[PDB]
């Protein structure tokens, strides 16, 4: 895609933090910026859309290539048109703004480079008000293996990069990427919504969901892929599982895990209220080259440390960590195939991390599953009495996207507090 120049890009500050064990935490002048796919897509000599609504223009867009040399992302007006907005260290995504829907930013370090976090031996911690994010939404904060200028030195057909927010992949390898590799995904074009499509061609890569949730039901989940960043997949190599990537992941939801009163509105965890989210990832020898061997996941609400809840089902070790065995025991106890153990595992996954990873933050609904992977019984037609069916308090008849976005429109997740580095050292305690 080209660049365009029709509105201008500012993108908005969202201050983090890096920390280490001997000199405390330094603030970091970084900044958001919006998902290409939500952009206007347009003309390089005018105003004339690429695309609208859920088709692409035949004429400007005969084909990936010549799509790409003749269309320019251009700049977005972040809280007008798409409910985006900072305070500069408290990042606020509204659901529905006018006719869009939701929304997906990543962490950038300067104008053209998104922040290349490595977090081998190091911890993630943020801030989180989920007290109006009910069922159906997903407030997400994660990490994926894009390429810090999204892909600009890579595809000659990309000079929009990092400053328009290209070059998205994760586990799912998504199809309803508009531009991929530097070309339109235009290839068999199929609308699967109103502003919706998918083309021929997917983005597949490593992923780290540090944060999956609502204030219902919360997840956290590596999603390794055979692969080694950003990758375009064909047919079958696009597939969910069998594919090149963990679509699955080994999650760790600690209803799901079989403690139903450790999140959730009044619970442990009290998603009613802000509340703090430090994310661990450990190796085998506390090295950064170490494999990553555990990943811990520790609460702060009202200044109470809060340690993960423990698993509960038969054939689970009672652990609060996700580990190579935990995900195991668990895919075998949720009768769910190890495709985290087929594709490399944590081992696999820490490779990833180690290689450095963009963090993305978005908030969306579901319209393949409602979400009810999250917050309700999943599959629809398992037994919600089995180990693993059940993940939520919502209603199975929940989360469909017409619905919450006619019901609860205004509905917003709050990220803040945004720090990483040395174990233990992103946040304190004492007696
Ligand atoms: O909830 C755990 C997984 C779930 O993956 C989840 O899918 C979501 C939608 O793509 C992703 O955002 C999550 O990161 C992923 O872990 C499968 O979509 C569901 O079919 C299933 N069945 C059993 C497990 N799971
Ligand atoms: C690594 O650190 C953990 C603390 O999380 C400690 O229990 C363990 O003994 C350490 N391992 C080594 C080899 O230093």
């Amino acid at each position: 895609q080209q660049a365009g120049t029709n509105t201008a890009e500012n993108h908005p500050q969202l201050q983090s933090q890096q920390c280490t064990t001997s000199g405390g935490c330094k603030p970091l002048s970084t900044k958001v910026v919006l998902d290409s796919n939500w952009r206007w897509v347009h003309s390089t000599s005018g105003y004339t859309n690429c695309y609208t609504g859920n088709e692409w223009d035949t004429s400007l867009c005969p084909d990936g290539k010549t799509c790409a040399a003749n269309c320019a992302l251009d700049g977005a007006d972040y809280s007008g048109t798409y409910g985006i907005t900072s305070t500069g260290t408290a990042l606020t995504l509204k659901f529905v703004t006018g006719s869009n829907v939701g929304s997906r930013v990543y962490l950038m370090a300067d104008d053209t480079h998104y922040q290349l976090l490595k977090l081998l031996n190091q911890e993630f911690t943020f801030d989180v008000d989920m007290s109006n994010l009910p069922c159906g939404l997903n407030g997400a904060l994660y990490l994926s293996a894009m390429d810090a200028d999204g892909g600009m030195s890579k595809y000659p057909g990309n000079k929009a990069g990092a400053k328009y927010g290209t070059g998205y992949c994760d586990s799912q390898c998504p199809k309803d990427i508009k531009f991929i590799n530097g070309e339109a995904n235009v290839g068999n074009w199929t609308e699967t919504g109103s502003n919706t499509g998918t083309g021929s061609y997917g983005t597949c890569c490593s992923e780290m969901d540090i944060w999956e949730a609502n204030n219902d039901a919360a997840a956290f989940t590596p999603h390794p892929c055979t692969t080694t960043g950003q990758t375009r997949c064909s047919g079958d190599d696009c597939a969910r599982n069998t594919g090149l990537c963990d679509g699955d992941g080994c999650d760790f939801n600690s209803f799901r895990m079989g403690d139903k009163t450790f999140l959730g509105k009044g619970m442990t965890v009290d998603t009613s209220k802000p509340f703090t989210v430090v994310t661990q990832f450990l190796t085998n020898d506390n090295t950064s080259t170490g494999t990553l061997s555990e990943i811990r996941r520790i609460y702060i609400q009202n200044g109470k440390v809060i340690q993960n809840s423990v698993a509960n089902i038969p054939g689970v070790d009672p652990v609060n960590s996700i580990t190579d065995n935990f995900c195991a025991q668990q895919k075998t106890a949720f009768g769910d195939t190890n495709w985290f153990a087929q594709k490399g595992g944590l081992k696999q996954m820490g490779e990833a991390l180690g290689n450095g990873m963009v963090l993305a933050l978005s908030i969306w609904d579901d319209h393949a599953a409602n979400m009810l992977w999250l917050d309700s019984d999943y599959p629809t037609d398992k037994d919600p009495s089995a180990p693993g069916v059940a993940r939520g308090t919502c209603a199975t008849t929940s989360g469909v996207p017409s619905d919450v976005e006619s019901q609860v429109p205004n509905s917003q997740v709050v990220f803040s507090n945004i720090k990483f580095g040395d174990i233990g050292s992103t946040f304190s305690g004492t007696s």
